[PDB]
């Protein structure tokens, strides 16, 4: 409805549509008060009834989940028909697209994008979550040439290919050893373009994963077969740990730094510059400023802070409309 978007157009001014999902259109916006670029999800609430505590889910651990490779939540704000998500934009699109113009990745550059999203998923798992949906249409770019995860409406406490054994027997799992067979899948993908298991008929393709035989290319280096057969083992007890993925040979070949996993923002300290601007539009002093942005409802204060945080990173002037 109309009244629906009254709050939001006091914040956002929309811009065209970028893409559109299930559930959800994601709609190009502008933060009105920084000028900041955002990318803004909606959702109707009527429409979607079963996977409403889906959206739930995924909410609760987009407000759990702040790392740099994970993309980040600013804003929810939800109405009596709607519920809309403010979220960071990466104009880069899709690792999809990345891998199809390449044909497929070089091992070093495999390693730049695969080094960022074991980091994703392994905060993820620190968290006490699970992804679940890894893909590479669910791994964007930022303007920076940044990965950033999204989509955790699968996410625990999927799409077929990158699906492990397990669950397409309708077997118990374990999340993060899921997780761990989608990766598997993914560092294929991005070496070679096309899938380990694949077929236009499901059943057989069912009977592909469960078996675990895939094609080995000869453009492929003996350590990413190995590190690919760590992985892609059929009995999740098998399957790399996380633990050992983040400090494994392949990974830090011309590195020699285990990945970093850890979220490098935390909840620290505000920055000064932006709570000082924030206050002087709010008829409020600077603590009671400082404490309402570390309630962080996720509502219009804490979007227009993180977007003010974003946009001093920027080097353009700390400066609220
Ligand atoms: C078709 N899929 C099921 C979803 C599709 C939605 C559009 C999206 N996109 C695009 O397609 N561009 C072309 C640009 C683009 C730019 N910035 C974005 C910023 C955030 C998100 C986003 C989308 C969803 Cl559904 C989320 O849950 C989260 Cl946490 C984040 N999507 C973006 C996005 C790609 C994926």
């Amino acid at each position: 409805g109309s009244k629906d978007y009254d709050e939001l157009l006091k914040y956002y001014e929309l811009h065209e549509t970028i893409g559109t999902g299930g559930f959800a259109k994601v709609k190009l916006a502008c933060h009105i008060l920084t000028g900041e670029m955002v990318a803004i999800k909606i959702m109707d609430k009527n429409t979607l009834g079963s996977d409403l505590p889906r959206i739930k889910t995924e909410i609760e651990a987009l407000k759990n989940l702040r790392h740099q490779h994970i993309c980040q939540l600013y804003h929810v704000l939800e109405t009596a028909n709607k519920i809309f998500m403010v979220l960071e934009y990466c104009p880069g699109g899709e690792l999809f697209d990345y891998i199809i113009s390449q044909d497929r990745l070089s091992e070093e550059e495999t390693r730049v994008v695969f080094r960022q999203i074991v980091s994703a998923v392994a905060y993820v798992h620190s968290q006490g979550y699970a992804h679940r949906d890894l893909k590479p249409e669910n791994l964007l770019f930022d303007e920076y040439h940044k990965l950033k995860l999204i989509d955790f409406g699968l996410c625990a406490k999927g799409s077929l290919a990158y699906a492990a054994p397990e669950l397409i027997q309708g077997k118990s799992y374990l999340g993060s050893e899921a997780d761990v067979w989608s990766m598997g899948i993914l560092l294929y993908v991005l070496m070679c373009g096309f899938l380990p298991f694949d077929d236009d008929n499901v059943m057989a393709l069912y009977k592909k994963i469960m078996r675990g035989k895939y094609d080995v290319p000869k453009w492929l280096s003996p350590s990413s077969i190995l590190l690919l057969q760590q992985m892609l083992q059929v009995d999740p007890k098998k399957r790399i740990s996380m633990k050992n993925l983040l400090n494994h040979p392949w990974i830090m070949q011309d590195y020699n730094y285990p990945v970093e996993w850890q979220s490098k923002n935390p909840f620290i300290h505000l920055d000064d510059d932006c709570v000082t601007e924030l206050s002087v539009h709010h008829r409020n002093n600077r603590q009671t400023m400082e404490d309402l942005i570390s309630l962080w409802q996720y509502d219009h204060l804490t979007a227009t802070y993180l977007l003010l945080l974003a946009k001093k990173a920027r080097g353009k002037p700390v400066r609220l409309r």
